[PDB]
């Protein structure tokens, strides 16, 4: 449940990601692509549900009206993104 802002500068056709959705809820990140814009991002994994692009709610939305979204975005063009983490197991030391 971990939400995450995200601005990301669009200089290619391709950001890197793989989107799915299990027919319900929030579209997740299903794959970023080794050396892509999205996997120089940050705060930003495999797993991710994104919650809203540029400031709009995706909640219940499919995986290609996600991808949809941000292939219109132009060329040259930033972006903002809200993903979600999803709550995974992790070890304190």
């Amino acid at each position: 449940g971990t939400e995450k802002t995200v601005k990301v500068i669009k200089d290619g056709p391709a950001l890197g990601l793989t989107i799915s959705d299990n027919g319900a809820g929030y579209a997740f990140i299903k794959k970023i692509r080794e050396d892509s814009i999205m996997s120089r991002v940050a705060n930003v994994a495999v797993g991710d549900h994104i919650a809203k692009i540029n400031g709009t709610d995706l909640n219940g939305c499919r995986h290609f009206e996600v991808a949809r979204m941000l292939k219109e975005i132009p060329i040259g063009s930033e972006f903002t993104m809200i993903c979600v983490e999803p709550k995974k197991s992790s070890s304190e030391a």
